[PDB]
């Protein structure tokens, strides 16, 4: 009945949690889930909870909804105004699922090595794995221009821990047998430009944000590793010093940076948390400046839908107006989970080495 609005510091970490693809929702048919729905009924704001038909703070974390209550709500709300969220959320789900299954297959192919050809690599080196890029989940929409968020999702469980241990085995085999695989990045802070932008790959785009403008189907671009075959000039012996990433990545048991791949999916690569983190957490590297303007519409809507001083006292100086102003002002600084700031600071072989253009799954030494 009497209903109000939450803190803003609620909302910035709200943006955090959401853009993690992580928000809890209730369904008029599937109840409390986040798998498949045409209608997000009421939505979580941290420990708090807001009925998204009054957009009013209604619930807490010690509370737990069991069924729709009754209280005066505006009924001036339209799901159209925020589809973008759940859209991107399904994008997150699918994208990460793809990461998961792809590394399943990768590690699988790895676990087949014999001591014979292993000691060949010891003796000569060479690439060892042979997978086509035409077997990477066209069931997904990043690999099919006609799969969609609009589609249901077969659920997954404990993606986290499984990612941890798959990746664990990965770094295990690499820092042990000391490979030079498909993947290594010193500072990915210059992938889209900073690599040799060659061939039709130029049709790759980077908005650093999902958009109805684009489905995200694209190939997967690799570097020029073929030349150590081409030239007899930079192979195993040469590589027995430098191109091995761990020289700069240092130890793996000892860690103070992240680890990442060549650019693969979401039109991107992703980073991974260090061993001294207790986790090797994958993360799509993004920027938040657009995550700013999402609520650009929300502002005016409520500015109507709410009053002068209720709000001027509900949110900080400038109410929602100066709220957005100042928060915009602070965002890229303040909207930066220092996860984002876990790169390396060492490079002696440079990343101005090769172009990148779509390759297929392959790993060498």
């Amino acid at each position: 009945m009497e209903v109000c609005l939450p803190n803003g510091h609620q909302i910035v970490d709200l943006i955090n949690n959401a853009f993690e693809g992580r928000v809890s929702i209730y369904s008029a048919q599937e109840g409390w889930d986040k798998t498949i729905s045409a209608q997000p009924d009421m939505m979580v704001c941290g420990g708090a909870v807001v009925c998204m038909h009054c957009l009013g703070v209604v619930g807490s974390l010690q509370r737990k909804l069991k069924h729709l209550p009754h209280h005066r709500c505006n009924q001036q709300i339209r799901h159209q105004d925020y589809v973008d969220v759940q859209f991107a959320d399904r994008v997150t789900a699918h994208w990460k699922r793809g990461m998961l299954s792809f590394v399943c297959q990768m590690h699988a192919m790895m676990n087949d090595v014999s001591p014979e050809d292993l000691d060949r690599v010891r003796t000569e080196g060479g690439s060892l794995v042979e997978l086509n890029w035409l077997q990477v989940d066209p069931n997904s929409m990043f690999r099919s221009i006609h799969s969609s968020w609009t589609d249901p999702l077969q659920v997954v469980d404990d993606l986290d821990t499984k990612l941890d241990q798959y990746w664990t085995a990965l770094n295990l085999m690499i820092d042990s047998s000391d490979l030079v695989p498909n993947f290594m990045m010193r500072d990915p802070s210059h992938a889209f430009n900073g690599v040799r932008l060659e061939g039709d790959a130029r049709q790759t785009q980077f908005s650093r944000t999902f958009d109805s403008r684009s489905s995200l189907e694209w190939g997967v671009m690799v570097y020029d590793y073929s030349e150590l075959e081409h030239d007899p000039s930079k192979g195993r012996a040469y590589r027995k010093e430098l191109v091995t990433p761990a020289r700069d990545f240092g130890h793996f048991g000892l860690s103070h940076y992240s680890r990442a791949t060549t650019p693969i999916l979401g039109k991107m690569p992703a980073v991974f948390s260090g061993m001294l983190t207790g986790n090797c957490k994958m993360y799509p590297f993004i920027k938040g400046t657009a995550k700013l303007k999402t609520v650009r519409k929300l502002v005016d809507s409520v500015n109507h839908a709410w009053g002068v001083e209720k709000i001027r006292y509900a949110l900080g100086p400038g109410g929602m107006t100066g709220w957005y102003n100042r928060t915009m002002q602070q965002a890229p600084i303040v909207l930066t989970p220092a996860a984002l700031t876990m790169f390396s600071d060492t490079t002696k072989f440079g990343d101005l080495d090769y172009p990148v253009m779509i390759g297929d799954p392959m790993i060498l030494g």
